[PDB]
């Protein structure tokens, strides 16, 4: 690439791979609203809550891809593997699912940094710092926030009503 | 009739009878919507959404009796049967018998479709389609939803009052 | 489900598949857009046509499953195949691809169409036909246009960066 | 100096050697901006792209010796090295000229960044890192856009127009 200039292979496979992770994190949001939306469960504050995440993590996979071709690497996708679950049970185990999988997200992030600092590459550290981890950080924060206050209310069924009302 | 063409008698009777049903859905609602005006009930918000359930039926009927007009065909009323209960008890009750009106004017309109069809009368076909499939369709999801909810409050009395004030 | 009414499994299971479609076709054009963003590609105005197209995909995709749980089907994803192709050839070549996947789209929407009619489920007919068919019919003659254009122009350098911009 | 806090004479130096680059940089655009200005050149367009580049890079130094005062160094200027060439060819010649300048400038900023990082002086790479590093990597890719699309387009005079006019 005419462009390229200190971006090892090592980060442009690592972007993708991180991608890949980005756009199933999406799906598996995407299937927590539906499911949210379904008339056996209707809680339509969780729906709206997991649609919108669905939408950010899009968001953060359509970032890493301008990145990855501005610093003239080679965007390749991979599979995206269905979410592990059909069904989702409670709000608190959904949200549940959602922190773990906000702190693989987060994981694989201070990976590529740490990637990017062993190979000198300052300016894939600072994207990942302004624009993904401290927004992994919010996010968990709000999201350990809410499992506290599910936790709290569960009278099950009466909880899970009131913080879709209350909160969401 | 000088403007009539392609409307079989079977379809005109049936639009007739698809009127009397809606008519009598409408009456059905202004009795649940009284009924949680009563003092010793007080669901205010449960009175209003039935309230507005039978103005919705109503315009209904009346844009069926439109429709008869401008095929040709000749409205024909019948008595309107009384609603099928004097008190609705609770709001669950009552919701779990909308539903089931609603699923019976679905039918009704389905049946009306399939006649239609056999008949070759694409004007009817798709003025239930535009008008009454989805909507009731959309209604009836928005029943099932609420129905879930009230079965989660259900600290019964304190959860017909959280549904009352929190949703509708 | 409570709400279920005139829904054949058959349909319920279609559907599952199409939305299935319309995520791969959006994931698709996510690779397509990307491509064209290359620093050795760089036609901007086919990069925002494709993205453009990703996010209209996507929406049919979220379309159908709202449509799936107010008809009280259960939603079910698989994998998203990656797409067919890692780099896309010329506008050309990317054209002609999206119009073969377009067609491929338009074919499965009128098989499920026709399963409707089979089932006797206007509501589901009625529901692609707003929704689906026509827009469909429309984008599929506006790629027949753009690459009616493109094979004029194509001097194929010059031919694809007039192209870029003066009709992208 | 009273203020001087965790800034190595290695930085200050390194620093005040990147304001000369900068400033050289500028001046080789402001020589670029006039060749285009030349009634035998006569490319408007391409005047205009690398007098704003003359701009900005006469604004980096200035960014760089407020920092260097702020940190307590002190600036110390060298000559200015007259541009490399008087006469800079094609608009393509031109634009690959600007790639290797922008790639040199790129370069001094990691390797500036790098001694920062030796030295333990974060608020040196934070400040390469904002303003500096991602604005190099996104103005590189730019011309690497603008070279492509140049190449594509060389019936070479036409092609030169064309860019001039529909991109610039
Ligand atoms: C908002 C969800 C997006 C959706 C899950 C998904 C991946 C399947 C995505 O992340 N991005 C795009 S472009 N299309 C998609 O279908
Ligand atoms: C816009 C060009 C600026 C110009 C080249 C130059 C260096 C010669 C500069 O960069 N900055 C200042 S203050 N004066 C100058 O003459």
């Amino acid at each position: 690439s005419q462009i390229r200039q200190n971006y090892s292979t090592e980060v442009e496979a690592a972007v993708n791979r991180l991608v890949n992770l980005y756009l199933r994190a999406s799906y598996t949001y995407l299937s927590l609203g539906f499911y949210f939306d379904r008339d056996d469960v209707a809680l339509e504050g969780v729906c709206h809550f997991f649609r919108e995440l669905a939408e950010e993590k899009r968001e953060g996979a359509e970032r890493l891809l301008k990145m990855q071709n501005q610093r003239g690497g080679r965007a390749l996708f991979q599979d995206l593997q269905k979410p592990s679950q059909d069904e989702w049970g409670t709000t608190l185990d959904a949200m549940k699912a959602a922190i773990v999988l906000e702190k693989s997200l987060n994981q694989a992030l201070l990976d590529l940094h740490a990637l990017g600092s062993a190979q000198a590459d300052p300016h894939l550290c600072d994207f990942l710092e302004s624009h993904f981890l401290d927004e992994e950080v919010k996010l968990i924060k709000k999201m350990g926030d809410h499992l506290t206050n599910i936790q709290r209310l569960v009278q099950a069924g009466l909880g899970e009503y009131l913080f879709e009302r209350l909160t969401l």
